[PDB]
């Protein structure tokens, strides 16, 4: 009676992750002059090309060369020698802004496992990104280039429905690199500097696989290597896997979007759940007029409640018209590009990672 | 053990992302056509007025993108600037370069057809369901079906004032019987579709309930107080790109299963076998389907995943939902007995160089008659 599961993640220099953070950034600069701005902002990335396409009522007049080039000033590609350079892309604009004058099915999940309130998998798989960051930008590995992906086995098992992390069954890594360094160095650097600074040693073992650098090379790499879209990582952006997903990505959207907004809404209200010791682990289904048509709370079997007692507990404590959810957790503020890397969920930054007291 | 509501969402070839989704596959099929052993990773762009091409090939095969892009609008139905985009007059741009000569070196060059590494890192699941023949979730197959119905009497002649662009909503209530779920009755459907200028909504609200819904839901799931949302939004004359962006991948849940079982984020189209994104998925569906066709449980999730260059799985597990005889370890011992899940040997039982995959593209890639991953494998235990 044990399990396998699996996550990945991706570096903030993955070329589907550039678009998440580039179209999380317009609806920013919008916002930031215009607090009623309405975003549907795609982005597209290949050799050379960074192309913006979509729709837009908003009052704001943006500067797109800054916005498009400063984040990709960020992200760290500067040369080309790198494969990308903020300095010499070309910035194709093909948006439609006009002067002012849905429906669905959405989830929440939450999991007592981590402190994130996260599977172990995605956590675990989203920090080795950040750590190839901070690594990278404070000169440690001068070697490392902007584009990453990770992905993290853990073998598990049950209790009541709750699921316990045993140990750590298999990690990967791949991650563009300069042309000095060698291959049998790369590796070594990799599991000392980044595993070992970011898994907890409980969780290692004799036994754990690693892939590390598994293609054997990786001197190409971002939109020259891979093409980019936005929202093509939503379930990296959400659960990894766990839990469910209804279809809508994130970044790009503004606010009265319920896609976003509503999603965030379900984690809020399922963390809440969890860290109010009503249970362990959950899911939490909001069907959608203002008011939500139905709601279901699958426990899994790890709370002492009924069902019925625990959906009696969310109605006395939530308002979830998304009218009101907007502003109980303040999504007219510019704070979106933030959330466009290392994941939507889990990080103690934002409003629906707030837990809320239930009185009942 | 009690009743509950679940929704799947469809969208028809002339939604803005499904136009990119077919465009992608038509690039893949045109390639294969000439060359089984192209390597294909094309993303499509769609806009007012424009068609974009971006990604990478390699590939023996000459292709015309402008006659390749321009069929499959004409195809989906856009031949005229009144229903807001033409085929003959429209912007097409490419952007398509040879694939990373370092990926090639990490996957497939000087390697055994078996022993081809896995072209990505991922993760990727498989879903099946006895409340259905097609062995899918009631819910989602409702609203592909309805969304077929609606472009076949558009095609044939029989509504000839219907247009390419839709979106279909099916809720239905269900109740647990083991873990097993039991479909009820319907409790909502919902229909958008784009239509010619010279219509009446009422008349049009009436073909919807009698030609196509009736045609489609089996009757004994409709009954006096099944809510029917028909043209709700008013008049739909203009669709597709027009005032709207869209592209290749952002249909994944309508892809798959319809909010159902779970997903590990990886897009089907415009990719060749080597994609375990593709390939792996396939096989996933084959095998769960394998598993409920056999008997041996009423419902099943099946996960595996993989690390780029490498031909074997990273991990598999399976999870039963408790509706099965036999334990969870003990299934996944039968998998791995029956099934060889590399992708050098998945694409010969498959059969995955086939140009057959702009088929795949709208109505969803699963619970389809004729395409191998639902042709179920007798299993030896
Ligand atoms: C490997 S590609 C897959 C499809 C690719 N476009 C093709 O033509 O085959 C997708 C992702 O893998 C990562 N990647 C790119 N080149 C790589 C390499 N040489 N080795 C390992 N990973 C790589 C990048 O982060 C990239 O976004
Ligand atoms: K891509
Ligand atoms: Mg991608
Ligand atoms: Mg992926």
């Amino acid at each position: 009676g044990t399990f396998l599961f699996t996550s990945e993640s991706v570096g903030e220099g993955h070329p589907d992750k550039i678009c998440d953070q580039i179209s999380d950034a317009v609806l920013d600069a919008h916002l930031q002059q215009d607090p009623d701005a309405k975003v549907a902002c795609e982005t597209v990335a290949k050799t050379g090309m960074i192309l913006l396409a979509g729709e837009i009522t908003s009052r704001a007049a943006v500067d797109y060369q800054k916005v498009v080039r400063e984040a990709v000033k960020h992200i760290g590609y500067d040369d080309s020698s790198k494969g990308f350079d903020y300095k010499t892309c070309n910035v194709l604009v093909a948006l439609e802004q006009a002067s002012p004058d849905d429906q669905g099915l959405m989830f929440g999940y939450a999991t007592d496992e981590t402190e994130e309130c996260m599977p172990l998998t995605i956590v675990l798989a989203h920090k080795l990104n950040a750590k190839l960051a901070e690594l990278r930008r404070n000169g440690t590995l001068p070697w490392l280039r902007p584009d990453s992906k990770t992905q993290v086995t853990v073998q598990y098992m049950q209790d009541r429905g709750a699921v316990l992390p045993i140990r750590v069954h298999t990690i990967v890594i791949s991650v563009q690199h300069d042309e000095e360094v060698c291959l049998d160095e790369m590796r070594d650097a990799l599991k000392e500097k980044v595993i070992k600074a970011v898994v907890p040693a409980k969780y290692l073992d004799e036994d754990t696989i690693y892939h590390l650098q598994p293609s054997g090379r990786f001197v190409i790499g971002g939109p020259q290597g891979d093409a980019g879209l936005t929202g093509r990582k939503i379930i990296v952006d959400t659960y990894g896997g766990w839990g469910a997903h209804g279809g809508g990505a994130f970044s790009g959207k503004d606010y009265t979007k319920v896609d976003r907004s509503a999603a965030y809404a379900a984690r809020w209200v399922a963390k809440s759940l969890v860290k109010g010791g009503l249970c362990r682990r959950v899911l939490v289904q909001v069907s959608y007029v203002s008011h939500p048509l139905s709601i279901s709370i699958f426990h899994y079997g790890t709370s002492q409640k009924s069902e019925r007692e625990l959906l009696e507990i969310v109605k006395k404590n939530f308002d979830l018209r998304p009218g009101v959810i907007v502003r109980d957790l303040d999504l007219k503020k510019p704070i979106y590009q933030r959330t466009a890397a290392y994941g939507h969920f889990g990080r103690d930054s934002f409003p629906w990672e707030v837990p809320k007291k239930l009185k009942y």
